[PDB]
């Protein structure tokens, strides 16, 4: 292997010890020393057994490189982001394995204000550093400090709601053995809210599976808790919990696409007339709902350092991708799964309409295939073969990331994966289940020829 295979697109990312290790994590930390600029960098970790040991190991590489550290300890991804923005750090580091196996580990590094570091912004870099860096550690110039009071993070995430507005809701939440429950936790004695806490416990040996909800079999465990309950709506997490998945009160997951509307238009009630980020996947309803509610959608590469630039480029005070990503303004202008459910919460609170009533017409009008992903011998041959079928109806074509095509009651975006090898698919119509159908198992068909 010419290169360390950990160093990928967004983040670092690899089995231990092999790929990843405190050896090559105190050098990361030595390599980061010298991308940023001025001033301390906050750690944190997840729930993984050897998170902690990876953090100490960063740690010791960016305090013999004279960087202070202020150790926020166990949190999760979103907290790192907020540590880092709010003390005005020069730059922070979650040390997590989101939901790869038992054996993987890895790494989501951010610099002043949580701006991302990815791979043509820094990562890379870093890694060559590693690469040749076969220095002898030094030892401590600089100390480091326990921070694990959350004050100023749960006031953040409340202002986002009129908690006198609030109706005592019957919420499942679903931590998955994550971090997220620690978070619920704290937040549930300002809010009237009545919890069914399912998975709630942090355990990094993970006894009921590694939290992802968009597994069926975990999916059904959150959706079991809802209907068995008579909840009002089911919120699930993955294990660093900057992703959120959301269950109406009949059990029903709903597609992430559909809460970008919703939070969108959430938003906007607090910040009129702002300017709304999304991706290209999946849009019409996204721009329809954004627009009703007064606010102005701006189209965006999908991809969360896509997003944060676009959004800081704009004033956007909310972005959301289909992938179940949540950014805000104000939240520095990070992903959180924390404000979604929150501002979702309120939402059912004061219109006295269920979560299955706010989106039920919008998956009708636009309804989606779900993203499809395709592992295949020849991709770009593959693509070729697509755009050469529809080629005679003559769609309208965009580029802003792979192929968007429009053929006006229906459309579809085919994309190259930045983070793994696959092509992703997403087909909606306008209104037509039957079209969208047809139109996606034709697709399929010339993909997999
Ligand atoms: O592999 P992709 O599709 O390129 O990228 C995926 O991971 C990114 C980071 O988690 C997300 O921001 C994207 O929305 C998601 O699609
Ligand atoms: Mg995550």
């Amino acid at each position: 292997h010419m290169t360390l295979p950990a160093f990928k697109a967004y983040d670092i990312r690899g089995r231990v010890p092999d790929e990843l290790n405190e050896d090559l994590a105190r050098r990361i930390g030595v390599a980061l020393a010298a991308q940023l600029d001025q001033g301390p960098v906050v750690l944190g970790h997840d729930v993984r057994l050897a998170s902690p040991a990876l953090q100490e190991a960063l740690s010791a590489g960016l305090r013999a490189s004279g960087r202070d550290v202020i150790d926020i300890g166990l949190c999760g991804t979103e907290e790192v982001y907020f540590q880092t923005d709010y003390l005005k750090a020069a730059g922070g580091v979650m040390v997590t394995a989101s939901h790869n196996p038992m054996d993987y580990n890895g790494m989501k590094l951010v610099r002043e204000q949580a701006r991302p570091i990815s791979s043509d912004t820094g990562l890379f870099a870093i890694r060559d550093t590693v690469a040749a860096d076969t220095a002898a550690p030094g030892e401590p110039t600089a100390s480091e400090q326990s921070r694990t009071d959350k004050t100023a993070y749960l006031e953040h995430l409340l202002s986002y709601v009129d908690r006198s507005t609030l109706k005592p809701l019957k919420l499942v939440v679903n931590a998955g053995n994550g971090g997220a429950g620690l978070i619920v936790d704290l937040l549930a004695p300002h809010l009237p809210f009545e919890f069914v806490r399912v998975f709630h416990e942090p355990d990094g040996n993970f006894p009921n599976g590694i939290p992802n909800p968009l597994l069926p079999e975990n999916r059904d465990a959150t959706a079991k808790a809802v209907k068995d309950n008579g909840a009002d709506f089911g919120i699930a997490w993955d294990g660093d919990f900057d992703r959120c998945f959301f269950f109406d009160h009949t059990g029903r997951f709903i597609e992430g696409y559909y809460l970008v509307g919703l939070l969108a238009q959430a938003i906007l009630a607090k910040q009129p007339g702002g300017k709304v980020v999304h991706d290209p996947r999946l849009t019409w309803n996204t721009v329809e709902q954004v627009e009703e509610a007064g606010g102005i959608p701006v189209l965006c590469k999908s991809g969360h350092a896509f997003i944060k630039e676009k959004m800081r480029s704009e004033n956007a005070v909310y972005g959301g991708e289909m992938s179940a990503h949540h950014y805000f303004r104000e939240f520095a202008y990070a992903d959180s799964g924390m404000i979604p459910w929150l501002l979702i919460a309120e939402l059912v609170s004061q219109s006295g309409r269920s979560l299955a009533d706010l989106v039920e017409a919008r998956m009708q009008k636009f309804p989606c295939s779900g993203e499809i992903n395709f592992k295949v011998a020849d991709a770009k041959a593959s693509v070729a073969r697509v755009m050469e079928h529809y080629a005679s109806l003559s769609p309208e074509l965009d580029y802003t990331d792979g192929i968007s095509a429009d053929f006006g009651q229906w459309r579809f975006n085919l994309r190259s994966s930045n983070t793994e090898p696959l092509l992703r698919l997403n087909v909606e119509t306008r209104g037509d289940a039957a079209l969208l159908e047809t139109r996606t198992q034709e697709i399929s068909n010339l993909l997999r020829g």
